[PDB]
């Protein structure tokens, strides 16, 4: 097996991953056919002309965030390596582009280094770059020098697609830039004026980026400089006139008032533009520039709200019916009180708009029957306002947002999703979801809802496939409720431990055998320690049961049998969380009523001393059992009498500290077996070897103390004799003692 | 030294602690002079005559919960050698019988969660010194075993008995032939459906009587519960407590009664403590004739006399709680009502002493607050856990029918008058939601679903607040002028109040801060703050204490900002600072040295701190106690003592620490390197050091522990506690032991 690397072959390019494994230097035990090597998150600090010595088909080197505790390139260190066109050199502290890179690279990244210099020595001789990255060199309140370009630099670069040069000083836009250009990064350079000569004959050109000059810097959550009486970019009307292929415009914190409509002329196919952080209250309401935007898919105009404005309505221009194209439309933090049906009338006619994101508003009050109008919203996110009931920074990241789903994949996978959380609708009144187009997916996390849910709340949405309810204070009192909603197949009602904690109150879960579709049941976090009347949860169709954070300590207390079946009823059940229940041991008629149709059971992070594995053989499909995180301190040296179909059993961060001899004799069916973090001192060959077909491929014992005296020989003899189970995080399976070998692999 | 005990003098007597120590058999290594051993929660399986040999002076022996699990057995007369033994505790020990041939000079016998379902002549007649006998919990709930028998008169011979517990085992009728003694007498959840005028005959003496659990009210029980023939209540005749002329105490919890008989206090002047929770007395309460017969009663527990499937408009009090004058503390949760009016409550509006009035879970919506100005002097009003919303397993030594801590924290109430409107609804404080209350000094409004912009107006009406608690909630801190009009405020807690904090793209401000010319202690832990609006520095001239655990100091100290790197500096009269759980990877120095200068104590534990530069402890002459627990530091400097004079304790377990330096200063009581890397003490490592933690270190015991061993036999003044718990990992024949063996 390889070491220190994790060598695969996928799929005609060999792979070799050494990141994050201290290493000091680079390792002369890389294989040879490696061709694409990972050393990131290392404590390199030398790269020399003999440092990639015997790796002539490297075609990818990754030295990024070396060393960790800067590096010193020698001039023309990696120039034997004919084959190498991608080199990512980020957080190395350098202070220079190393002299001497070779002329076959395509891809170069210098980001987060002390690089204040473009230089024709350091990249003219580079004319295959196709993609070059210098972000993030001088920025915030580093000390650092402004950035010089030599003039010219980039012009012999006639292949080049990608150039970045974000968070760097540079005033101006560099002159002789090269044609071929596709995408331009220029956030947060002090470039406050482009003149129509800046991005001329960029004829190629399919992103600008100018966003973070001169920025928007009220309440920022960053280092923010504006320009001279918090100014607006200043950009030219002809500015774009070559920009023709033009699909993504990111103007974001560029403090602009107005819109210019004429930018837009010559760019009939622009797709996205973010305008976030702006003050463009007035444009929105106006819009010239919307008649100029009939390709555009995504519009992001959020946080353009008014500093001390907290006005009644949102105010949208009959423009925005021009927008055709438009698929979503990003309106967080514009800031208003109401919205209407009539202030959306300009958006109800386009036909792709599928989302609308009103998130962050402060809106108290909305009129749900606007919705119902639009031709195909699928995602109505209202997330984090005042609604009340009817009466560090990553360099490849946005910026500006996150650009992760509003709703969850598994919610939003059923159809229309509304999504109410972070909001204060506190109680369900009988009209509160009336005139709502036919919601598949809806969330109500986090709404203060302390009420008594009795099977009418959601009548007017009964086709609710995935209900959310996630951090309210539901009082579950009623055996009726959510009733209503007959196709339920998803149920979130984690924690909700408010009234559960309560011994005196009624609580009643009756509810759940009423639904005939439901798959998946989340009830963890709730406290659950108490049940009124029922004590058993049933139900013919519940797939998943995710019972976490409750306190199945109590409810399993060795005098009292109320709720020993608890889970029986659970006739189809297959999968079972119990992990963090306070459980020291759970008892063996308890165990033995679990739905035998279980295929994962999970009881990890509990405080169990012991396990009956004897009882495994009233589980016969049982494919994944996870004890993690307990105080076990023994393991059956039978497991094949009990067993013949458990194919991943994690045990790490347990006490075991003897793994029995055959204890993988006869299994067949265990893949993977995790023992890292445990008290083994060693592994006798007996424990692992077996006379039977295994499907053993993955072994973990990281984190163990090792004694690597000569009784660790049979265990790596048994490592050779099997390289078909892989044994991750080799650096940290570690030698505890002796002391000559203290911190070092069990390969030495 | 000790091993395995830890031996303190205090004051005459010699105490020794054994418990929880996984001892397999009594240590035959005990100090000779020891009068009370510990031994509860050992895997402790046998005692014999040889088991306590040496320790004549025994006068206390605690053997509970022995064997605690891979039951304890012990030969007849195994004590019996101990002719000194008064006090001997065998609970939770799966004991079959009464042990044979106990000492006579037995004053205290603790048989408590056993098997013992025979109460016999042979087994206690001859403790005719026995002042305390606890034999409840042999026989409850779901638990297989057999109906308690209790041999005629094996009581009797106990003239000396003072308490006599017999909870939680089947009895069925109360012992016949008691002795006259008794001053306390236990019988809760024993079955007895019915007390005759004989049971409690000749009890002249009786102070205490529990009656309760007898005939349950099982309705939502947290527990097994069998309810009496039909729901019946407990039967007791009209002069069963005729001779009960000094009770005191009287539990009728749970007894499923619906009338209270007058005449059963007839004769029982004193009564000061009676309990009848878990009944169905709305009625009674009501009307309550017997109200009239109690004067000296103290406190009343009405608490879960609920009608099930009734939410009635109101509470009905009748006007005879006007003739309970000597009232303390009255408790009604549980009754269930929407509404408090005012006229509702008159009845104790002239009683002298009742400071506390106990109205949790209740389910009450409104609440007319003018009603708590017209009484004589409540201290604690306590209406936690109700649907307030803006104007318009169990431990035997415990109460089983409730919480017996204190209903507000003593620090709070030390303050004055509290109010606790905790786990409500006040999502929002209107301008007169605090119109009409009295001098409220301590106020309690967490978990309340509140996230409004508090801006300086909302307490005007209850300016005298001293310490007020807002945790729990959503606030939004967005108004510099918020809580200022609390000008005497001492305490603040805004912890667990993330919500906004936790959004970039929302203002924050915490200006309000420097406003208070009083603030003593602010905690504003849990609350992700990682960006502020404006003002970027916390400032108070006379604040003491600031909690900063789980916030986001990682973000506010990043390396390419400067904006917060005096965040705390401006807290000028600072002594105690907690920056735990936050994040924090390294500080920078610039950020370290703007910490106060006033600083006694600082707490930077539960981080992941790498490295801590020790020299800038210089610019902290004041630093008494650094915890940097739960870290990942490598290395300790080796010239503690040029960097600091005042360090009184050094907190560094949970740390990667593998090597003392040479020389490790005066002024140093308490070291803690638990839970690191140390396979030695070396003699160049080798003053007011008084205690060493060392527990959970990786020890070789094989040649440099013979230096540390030798220190530690010459410094006996130092403490290492967990010495157990000091075990060598190294080599194999000694992997489990104890570093001194
Ligand atoms: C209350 O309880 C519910 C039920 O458990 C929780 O919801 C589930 O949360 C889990 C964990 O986030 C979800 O599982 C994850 O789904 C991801 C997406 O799956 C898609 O892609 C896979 C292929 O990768 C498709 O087969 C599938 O059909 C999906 O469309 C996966 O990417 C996740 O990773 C898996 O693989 C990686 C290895 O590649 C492993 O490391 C992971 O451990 C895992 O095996 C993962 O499977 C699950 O989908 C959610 N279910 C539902 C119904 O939503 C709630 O989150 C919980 N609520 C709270 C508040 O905690
Ligand atoms: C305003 O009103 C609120 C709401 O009623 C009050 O909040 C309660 O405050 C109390 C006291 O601080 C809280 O009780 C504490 O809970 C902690 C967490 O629960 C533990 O529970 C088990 C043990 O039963 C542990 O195994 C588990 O790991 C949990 O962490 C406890 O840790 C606290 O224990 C304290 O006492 C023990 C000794 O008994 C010590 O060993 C501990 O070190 C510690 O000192 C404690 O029990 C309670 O949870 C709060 N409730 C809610 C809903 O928030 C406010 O106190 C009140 N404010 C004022 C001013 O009165
Ligand atoms: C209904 O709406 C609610 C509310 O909007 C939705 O709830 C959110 O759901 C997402 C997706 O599940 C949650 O995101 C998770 O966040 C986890 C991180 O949480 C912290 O704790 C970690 C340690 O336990 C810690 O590592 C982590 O820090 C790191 O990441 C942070 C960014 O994620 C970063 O700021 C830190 O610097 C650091 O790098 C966290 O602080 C993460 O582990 C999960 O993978 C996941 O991303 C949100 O937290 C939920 N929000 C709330 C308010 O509850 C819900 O999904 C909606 N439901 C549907 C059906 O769509
Ligand atoms: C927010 O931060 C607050 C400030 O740290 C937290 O309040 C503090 O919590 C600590 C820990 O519980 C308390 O300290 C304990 O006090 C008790 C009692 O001390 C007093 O009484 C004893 C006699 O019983 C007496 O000997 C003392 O001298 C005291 O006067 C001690 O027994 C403990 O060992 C420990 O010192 C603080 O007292 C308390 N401060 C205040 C002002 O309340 C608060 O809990 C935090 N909030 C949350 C939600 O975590
Ligand atoms: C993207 C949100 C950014 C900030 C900007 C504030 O410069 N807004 C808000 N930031 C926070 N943290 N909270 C709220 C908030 C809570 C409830 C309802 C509206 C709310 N807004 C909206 C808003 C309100 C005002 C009136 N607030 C005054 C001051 O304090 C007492 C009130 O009387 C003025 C402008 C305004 O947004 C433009 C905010
Ligand atoms: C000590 C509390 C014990 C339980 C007893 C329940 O027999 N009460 C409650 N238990 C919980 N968990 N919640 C609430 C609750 C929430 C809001 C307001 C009042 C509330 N009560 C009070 C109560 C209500 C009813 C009406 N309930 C029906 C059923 O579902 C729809 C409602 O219309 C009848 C009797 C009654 O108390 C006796 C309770
Ligand atoms: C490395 O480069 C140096 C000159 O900088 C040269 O002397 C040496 O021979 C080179 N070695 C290899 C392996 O290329
Ligand atoms: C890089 O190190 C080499 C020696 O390994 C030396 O010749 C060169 O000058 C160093 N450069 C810097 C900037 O440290
Ligand atoms: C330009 O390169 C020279 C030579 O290394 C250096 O002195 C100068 O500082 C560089 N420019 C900037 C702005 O750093
Ligand atoms: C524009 O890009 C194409 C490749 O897509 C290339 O052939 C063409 O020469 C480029 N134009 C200029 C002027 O560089
Ligand atoms: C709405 O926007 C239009 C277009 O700019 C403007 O004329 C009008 O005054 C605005 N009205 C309000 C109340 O904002
Ligand atoms: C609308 O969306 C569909 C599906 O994504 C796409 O094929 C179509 O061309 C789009 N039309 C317009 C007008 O945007
Ligand atoms: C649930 O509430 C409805 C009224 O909303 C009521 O008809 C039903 O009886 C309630 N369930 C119970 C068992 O109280
Ligand atoms: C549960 O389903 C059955 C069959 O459809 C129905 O009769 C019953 O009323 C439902 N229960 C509730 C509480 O709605
Ligand atoms: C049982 O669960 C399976 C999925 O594992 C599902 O296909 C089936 O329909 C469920 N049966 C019932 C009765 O809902
Ligand atoms: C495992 O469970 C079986 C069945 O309840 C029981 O007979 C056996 O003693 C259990 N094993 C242990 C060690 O408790
Ligand atoms: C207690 O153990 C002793 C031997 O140590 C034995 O004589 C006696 O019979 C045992 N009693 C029981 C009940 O096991
Ligand atoms: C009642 O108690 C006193 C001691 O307080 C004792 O002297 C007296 O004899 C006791 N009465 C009876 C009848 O036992
Ligand atoms: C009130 O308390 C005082 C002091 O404890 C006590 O003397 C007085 O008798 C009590 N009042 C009544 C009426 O019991
Ligand atoms: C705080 O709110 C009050 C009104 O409740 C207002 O007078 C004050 O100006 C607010 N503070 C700020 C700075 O907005
Ligand atoms: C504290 O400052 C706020 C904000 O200016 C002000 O409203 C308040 O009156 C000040 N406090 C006092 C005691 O004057
Ligand atoms: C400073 O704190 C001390 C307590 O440590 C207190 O006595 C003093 O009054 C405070 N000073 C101010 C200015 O509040
Ligand atoms: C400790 O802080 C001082 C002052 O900032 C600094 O000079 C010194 O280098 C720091 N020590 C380390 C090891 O960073």
């Amino acid at each position: 097996r390889s070491y220190p690397c994790d060598e695969k072959k996928q799929n005609d390019s060999v792979i070799a991953e050494c990141s994050n494994r201290r290493l000091q230097e680079v390792p002369q035990t890389v294989g040879k056919y490696v061709t694409e090597l990972d050393l990131s998150d290392n404590f390199i600090t030398h790269i020399t002309n003999e440092s990639f010595q015997g790796l002539q088909n490297l075609t990818k080197i990754n030295l990024n965030h070396n060393p960790n505790v800067g590096l010193n390139i020698t001039d023309g260190a990696f120039l034997n390596l004919k084959n190498l066109r991608e080199l990512l050199l980020e957080d190395n502290q350098l202070p220079q582009i190393p002299s001497g890179l070779p002329e076959s690279l395509t891809e170069l990244s210098l980001i987060q280094n002390n690089i204040y210099n473009i230089t024709k020595e350091g990249i003219s001789r580079l004319i295959n770059l196709k993609n070059l990255y210098l972000a993030w060199n001088c920025y915030f309140n580093k000390v650092c020098e402004k950035t010089n370009i030599e003039d010219g630099v980039f012009e012999t670069l006639t292949n080049l697609e990608l150039l970045s040069l974000s968070f760097n000083s540079l005033s101006h836009v560099p002159p002789k830039l090269p044609s071929s250009l596709r995408k331009l990064f220029l956030s947060n350079t002090q470039i406050k004026y482009i003149s129509e000569e800046d991005f001329k004959g960029l004829i190629n050109l399919t992103l600008l980026d100018l966003s973070g000059n001169c920025p928007r810097c009220f309440n920022a959550p960053f280092p923010c400089v504006p320009c001279d009486g918090g100014a607006s970019i200043n950009i030219d009307r002809f500015a774009f006139q070559n920009l023709t292929q033009l699909r993504y415009l990111n103007l974001s914190s560029t403090s602009l008032r107005k819109i210019n409509a004429a930018w837009f002329k010559n760019m009939p196919h622009l797709k996205v533009l973010d305008l976030e952080f702006n003050y463009l209250v007035g444009e929105i309401a106006s819009g010239a520039f919307l008649t100029m935007l009939p390709r555009l898919e995504i519009l992001d105009l959020s946080f353009n709200y008014i500093k001390g404005s907290y006005p009644q309505h949102i105010n949208i221009s009959r423009n925005f019916s021009k927008l055709l194209s438009l698929r979503a439309l990003h309106l967080r933090g514009y800031v208003f009180q109401e919205l209407r049906e009539d202030d959306f009338q300009p958006l109800m006619q386009l036909p792709n708009l599928s989302t609308i994101n009103l998130g962050i508003n402060f809106i108290k009050q909305i009129d749900f029957k606007l919705f119902q109008n639009f031709s195909n919203l699928e995602i109505i996110y209202l997330s984090e306002n005042r609604i009340s009931p009817l009466v560090e920074f990553d360099p490849h990241s946005n910026f500006y947002h996150f650009t992760r789903p509003l709703i969850k994949p598994q919610c939003a996978a059923y159809g229309k999703a509304l999504d109410l959380s972070l909001n204060s609708i506190f109680f369900i009144g009988p009209n509160q979801f009336e005139n709502l187009p036919d919601i598949a997916c809806l969330n109500l996390s986090a709404n203060s809802n302390a009420q008594v849910l009795s099977g009418t709340e959601f009548s007017a949405i009964p086709h609710v496939k995935y209900l959310d309810l996630t951090n309210n204070r539901l009082d579950f009192d009623n055996a009726s409720a959510l009733t209503e909603l007959s196709d339920l197949e998803v149920l979130d009602l984690s924690y909700n431990s408010h009234y559960f904690r309560i011994a005196g109150v009624t609580h009643h879960l009756e509810f759940i055998q009423n639904f005939t579709n439901l798959k998946v049941l989340n009830l963890s976090h709730n406290n659950i320690y108490t049940l009124t009347d029922k004590y058993n949860l049933e139900s013919k169709s519940l797939v998943e049961l995710v019972f976490s954070g409750n306190r199945l300590d109590i409810l399993w207390n060795d005098d009292d049998n109320r709720y020993i079946s608890i889970f029986k009823g659970l006739k189809n059940l297959t999968r079972l969380d119990l992990s963090l229940n306070r459980l020291k041991h759970i008892p063996n008629e308890a165990f033995l009523n679990l739905p035998a149709s279980l295929t994962e059971l999970h009881i990890n992070d509990n405080m169990l001393k012991f396990f009956n594995w004897t009882l495994l053989q009233q589980f016969p499909r049982l494919e994944l059992l996870d004890l993690r995180g307990n105080k076990l301190l023994f393991l059956t040296d039978s497991l094949s009498d009990f067993t013949s179909s458990l194919r991943t059993l994690l045990l790490s961060h347990n006490r075991i500290s003897h793994l029995p001899s055959g204890f993988l004799s006869e299994v067949s069916s265990l893949k993977h077996l995790d023992l890292s973090s445990n008290l083994l001192k060693t592994i006798n060959k007996s424990a692992l070897e077996t006379k039977t077909t295994t499907k053993l491929s993955m072994l973990e014992l990281h984190g163990n103390p090792f004694e690597c005296t000569c009784d660790i020989g049979d265990f790596r003899r048994w490592m050779d004799e099997h390289l078909n189970v892989k044994i991750p995080r080799l650096v940290d399976v570690i030698c505890a003692s002796p002391g000559d070998q203290r911190g070092k692999s069990i390969v030495s």
